[PDB]
């Protein structure tokens, strides 16, 4: 056992793991995002970069868990990064749409995680959650591009890349 | 009776308590108004700034015809400020329009005002409505947001969002 | 319902708007001290800025709540903002203390909110209570103010007001 | 009682002032361990130096937890700084050691105090615990001078001295 | 099929996504290393630092393939991730020998890309292998820490850590 | 026996010792004041500060003579630091007061140091009385109170506090 460890629970140790697996999963996802608006076919540049940022940002997360585990006393266990549930995201709003629906769910798993905190009288773990969300800000895009008329408007994608995004 | 009291009228004296309490609720008005276009079913982000400001700004008036009241020797009593009619706005076509009648129903309080002035010799008091005025300013507003096709074409609201108010 | 709403309870979403309501009276009640210390007849310029600020950081305080009630999915509703309950503050003093009770009872209404949050397992909400409270600053300035002799002596609150205020 | 108090407890008080006695005597012990490493017959001044800091740095938690206290409305009851269990910390290594043991026992008060807290629904308290930790920290150069062969090895205490605390 | 596709391989396709999977699970392969060494019973902060940056650069060119795919006209398809050999690298040599022979691993992935390329007559891609190795570069660490008595010396992983890595 | 001692009495390594201990004494009733006058209901800002200087520059002296103990080949042992014979500081006279009384005490024990120095033939020692003294410091501040009518005046209390002490 570790000598830096103290009230760190056990299942609050593999709870951590799985949310690491699941930030990493959540920035592959918008990588994958990323290069579908990169393509000639599709050609969004700015979805493209906005997508790659946040890759960036989850990614970022993951490695802010994983230096909890760390200093908590814990062994991190990592598994394998599941491949996303789309390769053709169709559009700038499905993708937004999908993104959404990403966050909600590892909202979802984040909240879960503070319960079990709580529940175990874990302080320090219940604050590490210290998150500020961006489940707004894909809410704002979904509201624009859906009045704009997205899907079928290929003119309001267009715009919106260069207004809302550039 | 006040030391620095001269030739202000009693009425002149309630005349402006109205005043006030007229000013503030304009700026609760704009206040509402604001947040509402900040929601993410509305998500626009710069009506949401635009009224922000005016909120501001007759909060701002309020103060000044505080500042009168006290420097003319009279006493400043505040009723409640009415919540507006409305918590939904629509869209901002519809602000805009709640709002141009609501700058001129203010307007015409203070045309009133500026009578009265006149008709008890109150020179100063005809001057402390030190007013610019922006009636015509959202007068321009609506008329655009109309020839763009506001409130059915939802591109409309958000290109005349980043274009004018950006 | 809401595409962004996740684990907010319904009264939760009532609970918020109260404390905005009651934020918002907040910054009626300083805005009236503050001009009640502009006057000609009580001439404290410091306390008038004082009071001034204060109610800018009480408005900012609904103005983060309305930013909450957006961002977590629900609706903001908005009721009048009941005037104070003086026009005449007295003193220095006497404005201090009602400052006094009316920090503490808009805290005993945040620490109701923050249960209510805990509660509900609301742990987003619990926090957005991000305060640092002023109810030891108003704590200080009272006690000072006795101890100078106040309200009987007029040199206490002139000094206070230069000095402390300054 | 005091104007500034609502919702501490008078066992949230006494467990401020025991806390405050813990943080100092933590500083006493550090402040022993520099002195030691100032010593010509021990000479490492950069250990010396280390421990130096964090003296001061548990002075200052003491003094967070006096500001505490006072802003909570409680009193500040201050007890003997008892002297730590060593004059003589033998190696550097060991002051690391007794170091790692000491900041544990510490956290372990705090965990406590943080439960007690939560208990009585004192939201303000908990997160006054708004620590940060230096248990890893030393957790860290423990594993390093173990593994340069401390304390057999005077080389490594040495160069431990110059290269990680330099 | 593509506009600004062109003497682009379906089997130079497939052979392109293998390569990305194959980047980004070296990128994986450092970040565990990273994060092992990170660890408060291993404490190496430098070489945690030297392959979170390893980390980066295979995540960059994964991007880089991915942006060619995108470009030549093909199609990007991706893989699980698949999580790395080992979740306890044992010591920084053994990191640095499993990182040497993952990346001639991944150089002879890039060989036989290079092999395919030629033989399809694909010239742009034969040069979009445009790397410069690091495979030296973890040769020469390699032989160092084992010259100075790796991984039964504790103090030669510790100094390295400090003097090549710092 | 140390290498660097020479011509330092057993007598005036247990002396130096004493001051030590006395010298960090006065150290926590400086900060057990400044925190009295932090009070809600004491609210005395700059002797608040004043005493958390006074603590700093103890612990400071302290810490020079810790410096000479070890410097000159003697062994630092530490006592209990007693906590103060006051919680309650009752006024700020009332304090400067006490402060006046604990340094003539302590300087009273530097006299004795300085005098077993001399007998012991001690010329380094006779010297580490490196002091320029704040009791006519504390004099004249105690002078000032009793002219301005302090206690009783709650007014001259607090005047001090914005003008001797700002
Ligand atoms: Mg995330
Ligand atoms: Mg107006
Ligand atoms: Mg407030
Ligand atoms: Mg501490
Ligand atoms: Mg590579
Ligand atoms: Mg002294």
């Amino acid at each position: 056992t570790s000598q830096v460890r103290q009230n760190y629970h056990q299942d609050s140790e593999a709870a951590i793991n799985r949310q690491i697996n699941l930030e990493l999963y959540a920035s592959y996802v918008y990588l994958s995002m990323s290069y579908y608006f990169d393509r000639d076919d599709v050609a969004l540049k700015n979805f493209a970069k906005y997508f790659l940022h946040q890759s960036h940002e989850e990614r970022e997360h993951a490695e802010k868990l994983m230096k909890l585990q760390n200093q908590r006393g814990g062994r991190i266990f990592l598994q394998d990064i599941q491949k996303p549930d789309a390769d053709d995201w169709e559009s700038g709003l499905n993708a937004m749409e999908a993104a959404l629906h990403l966050e909600k769910n590892v909202n979802q798993s984040l909240l879960e995680l503070h319960k079990l905190a709580t529940d175990k009288n874990d302080p320090h773990l219940a604050d590490f959650i210290e998150t500020h969300y961006l489940i707004k800000e894909l809410g704002d895009h979904v509201t624009n591009l859906r009045k704009m008329g997205a899907p079928e408007s290929g003119l309001a994608e267009y715009l919106f890349d260069k207004h809302t995004l550039g």
